[PDB]
């Protein structure tokens, strides 16, 4: 039957005021016989009427998909305020709701630290650099590489895992040519984080 | 003083027997004074000697960095044995134990939904694609963007979120130019997940 998406708005949208942080209510597999979908938002148990829900999607098989967003305030996402999406549809026993809001805590600093790459990788068409971050408290974090004011986007970032003493780690690889390692090309780590002096902080690397 | 970092098994390495999985226990801050470091690796309480340490890589700072990396075994990971790496040196109170293993509990099949560029969306030098993902247990999870063979690289996988009912949820969001949407081309999104058929699906996206 439908299913019901709820995404909570992207770390660098809170982190800098001059953004737009919004919540997404994605709602999926409901049934081409009763396609009316009813969106109800809540910020804390209250009803609020400020949505956009865009038009519905028919899919390939019949079903149809429909999205609905709600921007959120700067101030609101940090007094933790809870967000609610609930979904009705005629094909439902019960109405659908799914919450966000953000993880209670004190907040804590990221420590970053980069890795070049060993010797044994240092032998092929292909080298990573590593970002390495730990310490850090709420989980939401914006990890990017960057070369030359040019964005890199051959990265993977790991999703962050708890430590032992209630913070989180991870690390952002960057793959590029061994080629533009050598170059001398300088690659940084930027990070943004609430708990970093301006939200933000990074962190270079180059060959020698 | 003394930090470190143990990172588990890239989920994609676990799912192919193919692959190598491997952990790997960082150790950074480690001062100029007593730059010696020793790892003790256990899998489940007992000592293992078969890790391969890198030899100490000196800071800008006098500090050194070391990584030392441990092979794991398919089966034992599955069998959700417990990997410490403890570590050593003179500069420390007590050795710093980490541990990482696998989640606890039934696995759970991942959902993949594809959203297409929004109307609105449809107007600019660049439209996303978004993946969506839910229902997985565990968290481990490898999805990829691709398109005609070649690697799709300019996306943005969020961390996995806990759901209501203790499964998990995710999208991945892939940048391309508009104009390359414009030309039919196909774009799929595979996700790799243990409760998967075959480890692996695929769903596919194109205009139209």
């Amino acid at each position: 039957g439908p299913s019901v998406f709820l995404f909570p708005p992207k770390p660098k949208d809170t982190l800098m005021i001059s953004r737009t942080p919004e919540v997404t209510c994605v709602v999926v597999d409901v049934s081409h016989e009763d396609p009316e979908v009813k969106f109800n938002w809540y910020v804390d148990g209250v009803e609020v009427h400020n949505a956009k829900t865009k038009p519905r999607e028919e899919q390939y098989n019949s079903t149809y998909r429909v999205v609905s967003v709600l921007t959120v305030l700067h101030q609101d996402w940090l007094n933790g305020k809870e967000y609610k999406c609930k979904v009705s549809n005629k094909a439902l026993p019960a109405p659908i709701e799914k919450t966000i809001s953000k993880a209670k805590g004190q907040p804590r600093e990221p420590q970053v630290y980069t890795l070049p790459p060993s010797r044994e990788e240092m032998t092929k068409n292909q080298v990573s650099l590593s970002c390495a971050v730990k310490g850090f408290y709420p989980s939401d974090i914006a990890v990017e590489w960057e070369s030359n004011g040019q964005p890199e986007n051959n990265y993977k970032t790991t999703p962050p895992v708890l430590d032992s003493d209630g913070s989180f780690f991870l690390v952002s690889k960057l793959t590029v040519d061994k080629s533009r390692w050598q170059q001398g090309n300088v690659f940084s780590c930027s990070v943004m984080h609430e708990a970093l002096h301006n939200h933000y902080t990074q962190k270079s690397l180059s060959l020698s």
